[PDB]
């Protein structure tokens, strides 16, 4: 009944789960998966999971597609390469480092490879419930000490025979996919923009796209102190998956501004990337979250949040087309900085 | 009074300063500098400064040498290129992204260039007091909202002026040409950068670089698990007499007494990830989050532990056997950024 839990609840309720909590941990070879938000806990709205893993010289999974789930790759720390292709379009790949984002809509072939020793991927998958696949293929991990991954080259995860057998989990093998190997400066093909210029969201649903940290479109909202929304997924890209995804960066709330109360139709969640954010959900205590910590708010439940740190940034997901990030966008203005103004 | 302060104190005392606190802020063009530890606040042991800045197509400073200060570049977030050269050794450069490190000994020519929009560099300079340079070069900033930085010529002093700063220990090197053959964030070719192990320089006076996670590590199991990744040891510091490293931490099991420490030299840390509780001398325990800095005067007892399941701090100590060396010495060589899954 307490707000903070060590594994996501088995039903919809408000909760906070700290970074590297047990969270129904499993390993798949060297990778350790944690399920901070699950299907049961979000009423099937989304999954928010963390994967920690060491450098590997091999792919982290064979190339595959999902026909009914939209996958979102966010780099919390370290780095990992992501490859994706839609239909007939040119195959794209990027090396994501901290704060970088990669969108993989339904029916886009993809795979990834962990580069740096202390790498963390946060996956947001829509709708929720996809994690059964990781329960199934994974091995339960007790991880008493809560170490990020278990200390310790074939492709990780199911072999080619096994991954061709997983249609029930919405996984479909793409064994003809060949990850391109002409990466230079973290990108291929060469005619792309990655850490060198602005990144746009895709013009329509179904196409993969990547946003490097700080380089995507941003909006300043000035209504409750300053907040900068960096959209990753909007209605345009979500369509019938019916969600949004962004980061929200926040200043403190000035003493003359009342911290607003929110209550949305759809469930939402965030994970703190930088800073110290206080969340007050329902009748529970105002609780301060630090890096990697996750807060989950059921639809229809009132909550307040504010940044106790002078600057905080969170990864934010909402079920619905009108969640917090979109509300702040709609109420704000186009903005060209990762910083907010120096004056109120 | 309070352990927490909004600017570094003007004398030595235990303190914490939150990330993006005013910290005597100045701007140099687009860059904003915050002085979390100063000469006065550390009794001249070291300076620890944060620099927040947007992408620039121009150098962040003209190339220069310090004859008396050892400079340490740590990338908190975003990315910046660092160039360095000792003597007639090969000129080295690396693009540092989050958690990466560059070592700039005395008499090493260097410059940097900001790449990513949300870039933060943490400078650790030994000895302390180097900040007087930025008081002269920089313009005071009120920054009422504490924004990281205020929303193509080389940034900072021009060729004339940078040749005029020898009294701050800054010597111009205007003939230095930063090399322009960078590939995958490094040059020359056949350097190792996020693709394999990085060793500390074994020769004093040489620059070196350690990519996040790729340096030597030591596991200490004496008080919970702590992993120390050295960045500067006695080999490199010599008479500058300090150590620098990250320390990663498990929680402290309830069966282990959180140790009380005391060391003759001042030390400090800035939280990079997680949530670290520090109790210094006579003050209340305070929990630190991302970018927060704790300063402990030499000779003052303190305790720390991780409230988070994993935390990582950047740690600097005056003297040759401060906390990080003590943890190494009591620990073992270790090959992982993660600690064991069992106590
Ligand atoms: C992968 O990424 C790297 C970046 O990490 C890319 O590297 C860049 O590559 C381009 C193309 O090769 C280089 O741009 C060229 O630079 C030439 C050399 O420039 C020096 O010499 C000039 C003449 O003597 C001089 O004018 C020039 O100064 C100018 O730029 C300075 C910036 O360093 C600045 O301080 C000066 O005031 C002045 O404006 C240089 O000293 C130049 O002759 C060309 O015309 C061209 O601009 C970049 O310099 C490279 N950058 C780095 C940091 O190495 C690489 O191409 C990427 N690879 C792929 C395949 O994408
Ligand atoms: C900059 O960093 C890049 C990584 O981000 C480096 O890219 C790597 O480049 C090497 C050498 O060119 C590639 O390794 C080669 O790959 C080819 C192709 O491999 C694929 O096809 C074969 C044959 O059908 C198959 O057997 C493989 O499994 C692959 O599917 C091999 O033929 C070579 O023998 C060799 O392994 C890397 O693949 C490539 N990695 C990536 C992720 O693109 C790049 O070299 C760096 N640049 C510089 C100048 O240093
Ligand atoms: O289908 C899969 C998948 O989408 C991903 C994934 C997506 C986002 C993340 O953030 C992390 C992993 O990994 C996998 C690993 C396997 O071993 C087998 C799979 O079928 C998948
Ligand atoms: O001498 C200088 C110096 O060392 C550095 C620096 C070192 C470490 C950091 O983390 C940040 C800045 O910047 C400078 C900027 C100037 O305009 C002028 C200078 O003379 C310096
Ligand atoms: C994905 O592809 C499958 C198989 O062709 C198709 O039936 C389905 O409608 C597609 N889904 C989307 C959202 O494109
Ligand atoms: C992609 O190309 C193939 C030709 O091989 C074609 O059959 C298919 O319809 C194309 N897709 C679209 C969206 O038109
Ligand atoms: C759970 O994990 C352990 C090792 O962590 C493994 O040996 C075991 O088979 C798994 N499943 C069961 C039934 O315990
Ligand atoms: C989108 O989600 C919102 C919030 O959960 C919900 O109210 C709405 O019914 C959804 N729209 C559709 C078409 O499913
Ligand atoms: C740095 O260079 C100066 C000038 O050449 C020299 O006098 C001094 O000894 C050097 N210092 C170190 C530590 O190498
Ligand atoms: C800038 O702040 C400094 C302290 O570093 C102070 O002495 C000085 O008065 C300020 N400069 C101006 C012009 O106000
Ligand atoms: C190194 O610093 C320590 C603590 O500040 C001090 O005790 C000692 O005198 C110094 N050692 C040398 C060799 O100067
Ligand atoms: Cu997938
Ligand atoms: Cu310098």
């Amino acid at each position: 009944s307490s707000l903070i839990v060590e594994d996501a609840p088995d039903h919809v309720r408000p909760y906070v789960i700290r970074h590297y909590s047990h969270a129904r941990a499993v390993t798949v070879d060297t990778q350790l998966y944690r399920f901070y938000v699950t299907g049961p806990s979000s009423g099937y709205a989304f999954t928010l999971m963390g994967t920690n893993a060491p450098h590997s010289d091999a792919l982290g999974v064979l190339p595959h597609i999902h026909q009914k789930h939209y996958e979102n790759f966010y780099c919390n720390k370290g780095s990992f390469q992501l490859w994706a292709q839609s239909g007939n379009e040119t195959q794209q790949t990027r090396v994501l480092s901290s704060g970088d984002y990669g969108s993989v809509p339904r029916n886009v072939t993809h795979t990834f490879q962990i580069q740096d020793p202390d790498t963390e991927m946060t996956g947001v998958i829509v709708p929720g419930g996809f994690e059964d696949l990781f329960y199934y293929l994974g091995t339960n991990a007790t991880d008493t000490t809560h170490t990020p991954y278990i200390p310790s080259s074939s492709t990780t995860g199911p072999d080619s025979s096994t991954i061709s057998t997983l249609q029930s989990f919405d996984v479909y093998a793409e064994l003809s996919f060949t990850p391109r190997t002409d990466t230079v400066n973290g990108t291929a093909p060469a005619n792309t923009v990655w850490h060198t210029g602005a990144n746009a969201l895709a013009s329509t649903a179904g196409d993969p796209y990547f946003i490097a940290n700080g380089w995507g479109p941003k909006y300043l909202n000035s209504q409750y102190g300053y907040q900068i929304v960096a959209p990753f997924v909007t209605a345009t890209q979500a369509q019938d998956t019916n969600y949004t995804l962004s980061t929200i960066s926040m200043s403190t709330t000035p003493s003359t501004v009342t911290v607003p109360t929110w209550s949305f139709p759809g469930a939402c969640a965030f994970q703190v990337q930088e800073g110290r954010v206080v969340v007050q959900i329902g009748d529970y205590a105002a609780t301060e979250l630090g890096s990697g910590d996750v807060a989950f708010i059921p639809g229809g439940v009132e909550f307040k949040y504010y940044s106790e740190a002078y600057f905080s940034k969170v990864l934010f997901v909402s079920s619905g087309s009108d969640g917090l990030d979109q509300n702040l966008v709609n109420g704000g203005e186009e903005w060209s900085s990762v910083s907010f103004p120096a004056d109120w």
